[PDB]
C-alpha cells in the first residue's frame, strides 16, 4: 500500500512524490486527474498521467467526450486507470488562469467523497493557477475519504506541511 507519506488529518496524508511513479509503484483502486472539461490531458498531471498510459488514457477520453460531451468545471467521470490504477478519477478543478470560479474547488474535491481511498494530486495548483495552501485547506475540510496526496515540487511539499494549521 501508500508509504511515506505524512499524516496531517484523520483522513488526509501527504508526500513529495511524482504521481506518475507514486501510481506505478501503488497501483491504487483510484489516482485522481487534474482534468480540463474537455479532457485534453496536455500538460501539468493530465499530460504526464496521459503519457504514462502511451496516450490510452486521451484515446479513451475523447471517445468519452464524443459520447457525453464537456464535464463540468467542478465535475468529474471515472474512467480506466490504464497501467496506473483500477481507475482514474478525472476531477475537474477551476482553472483561475482560464479567469474560473474558485468556489468551484470545493465541489471538485466533493467528488473524491465517492471513493474510499484515493491517489490525488492537489486539485486546481500548479498549471490551474490556484494557491496550493489554499487547495490544500479545501482539501482537509472537504474530503472525508481517504486521501493519499502527491506533491511534485519539493519546496512546495515543504511549505505544504510547515505552513499546515
Ligand atoms: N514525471 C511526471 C512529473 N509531473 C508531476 C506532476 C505534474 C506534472 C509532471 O510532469
Amino acid at each position: 500500500s501508500f508509504s511515506g507519506y505524512l499524516k496531517l488529518t484523520d483522513n488526509v496524508y501527504i508526500k513529495n512524490a511524482d504521481i506518475v511513479e507514486e501510481a506505478k509503484k501503488v497501483k491504487p483502486t483510484v489516482v485522481v486527474n487534474a482534468a480540463n472539461v474537455y479532457l485534453k490531458h496536455g500538460g501539468g498531471v493530465a499530460g504526464a498521467l496521459n503519457k504514462a498510459t502511451n496516450n490510452a488514457m486521451q484515446v479513451e477520453s475523447d471517445d468519452y467526450i464524443a459520447t457525453n460531451g464537456p464535464l463540468k468545471v467542478g465535475g468529474s467521470c471515472v474512467l480506466s486507470g490504464h497501467n496506473l490504477a483500477k481507475h482514474c478519477l478525472h476531477v475537474v478543478g477551476p482553472n483561475v488562469n482560464k479567469g474560473e470560479d474558485i468556489q468551484l474547488l470545493k465541489s471538485a474535491y466533493e467528488n473524491f467523497n465517492q471513493h474510499e481511498v484515493l491517489l490525488a494530486p492537489l486539485l486546481s495548483a500548479g498549471i490551474f493557477g490556484a494557491d496550493p495552501i489554499h487547495s490544500l485547506r479545501v482539501c482537509v475540510d472537504t474530503v472525508r475519504t481517504n486521501v493519499y496526496l502527491a506533491v511534485f515540487d519539493k519546496n512546495l511539499y515543504d511549505k505544504l506541511v510547515s505552513s499546515f494549521l
